């Protein structure tokens, strides 16, 4: 028996050799992309094969053996329908028809505080899928940049977490829900802001990643490590809107004084350089698919499933998912945890980061924001999902009424 | 072919025929207990055959399959190590070895406002495990009954959402956590109790379960739902601790005036009757192992596991699994849902009811309380069995450390 | 020189005999009724003289004489304009200008939660007056009974001050007012109420009142003692209010209950029979007169000024009007000292107690209350009366601008 | 008649002529002191005519009308005992009894924040009078200068509502307590600070004096303000304090932020300009002397006592004394109001400027600061001035037990 080969008649068709280009669509049917970097070897020799012998295309069983010789364990789980969503095809319909639910929830406002998200449109929505295997789709404005803002506050508090572990973040840091009582409040009890996903939370993780190095270096830091969360793709920066966060963050200046008056920064702490540092984090800019891939990092606990390079220590993404789940929403976390149950993070720019833990991660976008702070269409999206799929933190896994399991076949 | 037969010979080894013994060995070896009803028939079965001439207990191929006959899928099921928990064996050593070691940690006070839990020792402690599937283990006093107290509010908020739905329900109670700032409040900002696992919000839970029925009915009607869940084993009450309850519940009747107040019951409710039915439902009795059966219920989507009975919608089961998960421990929620990440119920008896979704329940009981009001070896225990195992609601299934998953080879 | 005689000739104007009617106007001027207790000596001699010398209605030096001997330091102290307020017959006329400038602020709601205080008509508005010096006034519906409700509070507070001292009280009520939104609040950090003028530091103060004995004598205890306040004016009692608000006081059986567990009582304390005590205290009724004289008790230092009898300690004077001054009206208290700065209380039946210091005692009483519970007539009159005279806790005797002083001549 | 000799032979005894000595030392018996600016024109001929004769160090009775005669009708009410507490001499036996009791409270702690106010000596305690009549008298560390720190809090507000009035400055600052549960909190319900005494509200406060025109000029305008209310008695400026309370107000800054983030402020501010002047504001320099007299100014309706200048509305006393009363000793305001009922401003220099309205005006001083942060020494002086004199706000001044009142005199 060989692997290559066995593959070779599932595809063969009892035929004797094959088109290429049914090789290709085969494979984009798994959900796959062709520009995988897990697939390099194998499209970089079918590239050269395609113009060795331009005499053709198909190929004899020994030349597709050539070409998916160097990526055939990944190719073969592909083609035995072996991923966590085996039926990709229909999954991403389902996804397309959820999105157009959602593109016609048309209300919200889109936040005015800066003239950089006021320049952004209404009617941009865009929802990309990434699976914790690499199956992507999208629909809608999927390739258009815009900033995380709130949306960075999980992943840098990954990266703290990963570097210096859960015990020294969390002397500075609480984990706990303020209280939808409790918008207005910097500090708990201990004098330690509530969680990493308020802004003085955020401010302080902040404050904590790569000490004793200058803030262009951090900056460097934080962005090689989420280019590995999306595989290398879109990861980017926007002055315009830094500039902007810098003259009208009184607010955070005022948590940043607080801070410093309370004595919650590491010693030795400036101030207000780090609140520079974390306006610059919150103008890191994402697609909605290059943040797709970030977002199911944590959903395949810290493995980019598009490269398969360990980003986060498991102990990172779960005490982040943790922490989405009861406080990524501002006031709605209570009702998403609820309704939803899913670890979510939103943000200002109207993307909303969405984890399927052991599934799949996401991010949505439209600009338009709901009186909480929450892009209009994406939480629509998410009710929807959540109603169709059991993908509910609590959905189970064995009697779920008539919800779909997308990780079943028939 | 025959899967009764094929059966057979796993069992048999290709040798002359089965000694009972062996197969019911066997059969404890899966985790299941000849008691298991799916079982009855074919233990029905094996009574009769041991009737019909006393020695050479062996049986041939047909008539092991005389008895397997009725329930010869779930049987398989679990000779095949298809269950959730494949190596149950090993599995029951770990809950044995976590079990121990938190058994070392005497700290912690009875409560002692009531008599009846202050006659409760403070070195009992027990364990029970019941998997989504039926498969059983306890270490400790697992068969001494105690009072569930406050891992009741889940079981009525389970029962209330089951026959009224989720939009009735919370019309009247909230659905998120109140914030280390507010276990001193009733009230949200709408007026309703925060959350189900609050006094407050328990109390007016109690108000919606079987409306225009006697509290005697309403009573009977509950302990027939928790018998359901129990898979009929040990539902129980203790009038003692009632009439302590009625007695001692000035907080209880605050709350209760507070809410009558700002009309937070639904019209027609004898506010100081549903007060009773409440302290009543807090006396009622469990044992682990009958409590554990309760969580496994809720484990596997509302579906008893010992009895395949569907007991509770799913839209049921979420919700309580849901608010178990950030109102469960008292002030301890928020630590609790951090590091531990499994939804919880505890009670002032020193109860906690576990549950492990899609894998297994649980309840611990040892009556010493920590100053948050959890059993202290109770919570112990959980630390150290989410530390063990990746049970974490936030674990990850595929890549998880140097944790163990008991539900792989 | 001669006691009696020379206060016969400043009335008597050079001439021989003096009119009986001439001396009753000029004693009625200064503002003192002819039916004061401390005056009812020369009054049996007056009329006894009209029957015994029935034809001539004129007194010569000598049966003037007959007549004040018994009360002459009293009836001179008012001819020489040595009351508190000389010319009383200007006061009051401004007085009746003020009353009528507030019967034309015709909004509000009558407080209708049981049917005894609705019954009452939105167009009743009376105003008493009682000084220090027993000089009285009124105006508007000033003879109709109505409930004290929360008007009792300071007053029972007194009570238990007076009998038992601050110390021993203030261990179970505190001494200060809540803050504006602690009004859900029963108690302060050390598990007392905030103070005696919310509902839960009223029935704590009533649990300490004659405490070993029943409610029967409690009550008449506690109206033995306002009859002395009040000078044994009308003090009365509605059953019909009291069986209503025990009907229906959820909220302060919530407030006993809880009281109860936080063990805020004293020992051996039936809380349930305080409650209904504590009912029966909020439904006693005075008029417009009667509080009148009980204010001016607390006007003058405990001491009911038209008896003379010592009726409180300073000591219990002085806290309850301390505490009527910050944490009398509710949520306006706080808005109330600062523009109005008098002790007042007020009541949900209309009622508002109101003590100007070394000067006088009113209550006004309008049923129609205002959105914080306070009548709406008697709030705006209390701003009408210190915008004109130098009453407020901190005008100055001295430089007061335009502001009238009744306490002076010319 | 002739009200100069009238004069003249009160103090000349029957006799011959009056020794100068003995006529200077019955004006200080008095309580005057030689240096009363109402006295100027006096003591410039006494100074005059004690130049003409070595020999001769005495009066005639047309020489003593010489001098007095400018300065008649102040030195009659005088010598008239006619002040507003006519036996000063024993009345000052009283305050040293006072200051003695109050020496052996050796307890608290010196503010150590600042090395400004840490090298100052805990042993420090001083008390000075000044009543409304410009009567004068001093015990202890009365000349020392030190900062008025939070105690400049009250004056500035009665200069905003001098220039402005209340309604105008009263849109940017409340007038109630916060309660003792939110003294954490910035800003009430409306989003204006609670009122004048907190920190949150003198910066607001500051925001409206003088608006438009610069710091410098801005400072000018307060110090000269502040030399009315003095009589021109020591008002200084340690830049010292003004140093380090800019490197270390950290706090401040931060309520700064929020309240330029919340729109506390009128338009046009330069946020951090204002908090650069309220620190200066929180280092001008007081003695104890110069202190009471400003505390005069606010018990005499705004009237320096000892210049006879109208310095302040009466409108903005009022208020000011009002707010005092309730918000102007921290958490320990409300305990303040009910034992010693006067309106008193604490400074965390260990300064308390107390006022007893239409009677006198103080400063007391020690720096050793109590839990709650006002001087020990200090408070424990107005709770033994109260219990002596019946100055509470709402003793009796005719029914007061067993205190004394100096403003009689058998
Ligand atoms: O909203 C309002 C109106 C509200 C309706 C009456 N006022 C506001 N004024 N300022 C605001 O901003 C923050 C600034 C930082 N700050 C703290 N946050 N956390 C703290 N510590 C604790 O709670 C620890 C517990 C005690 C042990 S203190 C205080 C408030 S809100
Ligand atoms: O209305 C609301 C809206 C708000 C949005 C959530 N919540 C409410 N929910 N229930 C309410 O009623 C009170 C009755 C009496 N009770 C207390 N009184 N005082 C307390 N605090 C202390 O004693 C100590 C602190 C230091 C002072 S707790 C408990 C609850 S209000």
């Amino acid at each position: 028996p060989s692997l290559e080969d066995l593959l070779f008649y599932t595809i063969a068709e009892g035929q004797e050799k094959i088109p290429v280009h049914k090789f290709i669509t085969a494979l984009k049917s798994t959900g796959l992309r062709t520009s995988d970097p897990r697939l390099k070897e194998c499209m970089d020799m079918l590239r050269l094969t395609l113009q060795t012998t331009s005499d053709g295309v198909m190929l004899d069983k020994d030349l597709f053996k050539k070409c998916v010789q160097s990526n055939i364990v990944l190719l073969t789980q592909a083609f035995r329908r072996k991923f966590v969503i085996p039926d990709f095809m229909s999954f991403t319909s389902h996804i397309d028809e959820l999105y157009e639910s959602a593109k016609k929830q048309s209300g919200g406002k889109v936040a005015d505080y800066i003239p950089q998200l006021a320049k952004f449109s209404p009617d941009l929505w865009g929802v990309s899928v990434c699976t914790a295997d690499g199956q992507r789709h999208s629909t809608g404005d999927t390739k258009v940049p815009f900033c995380l803002q709130s949306c960075v506050k999980p992943l840098k508090y990954a990266i703290a977490v990963n570097d210096l572990g859960t015990e020294y973040v969390h002397r500075y840091v609480g984990k706990e829900p303020s209280g939808l009582r409790f918008n207005k409040l910097f500090l708990n009890e201990d004098d330690k802001p509530h969680n990493p996903m308020v802004n003085a939370g955020a401010i302080v993780v902040t404050s904590l990643i790569k000490q004793g190095v200058n803030n262009a270096e951090k900056f460097d830091y934080v962005m090689q490590f989420l280019n590995k969360m999306a595989g290398n793709e879109y990861v980017g920066f926007s002055n315009a809107t830094f500039q902007s966060e810098r003259e009208s963050g009184d607010r955070n200046f005022a948590i940043g004084y607080y801070l410093k008056e309370k004595k919650c920064f590491p010693e030795g702490t400036d101030m207000v350089g780090i609140l520079d540092f974390y306006f610059q984090l919150c103008s890191i800019e994402v697609t909605c698919e290059s943040a797709s891939v970030m977002a199911a990092t944590l959903a395949n606990g810290g493995f980019c499933p598009i490269t398969g390079e360990r980003v986060l220590s498991p102990e990172a993404v779960r005490n982040t998912l943790s922490l989405m789940h009861s406080c990524g929403m501002y006031d709605f976390s209570g009702q998403f945890a609820f309704h939803v149950g899913l670890p979510a993070k939103s943000g200002v720019a109207g993307g909303i980061l969405l984890v399927v833990p052991n599934v799949m991660g996401m991010m949505c976008w439209s600009p338009p924001l709901d009186k909480m702070g929450n892009s209009v269409k994406g939480i629509h999206f998410c009710h929807d999902l959540v109603s169709l799929c059991n993908f509910h933190n609590y959905d189970n896994l064995r009697h779920f009424a008539k919800k779909l399991d997308p990780r079943r076949e028939g």
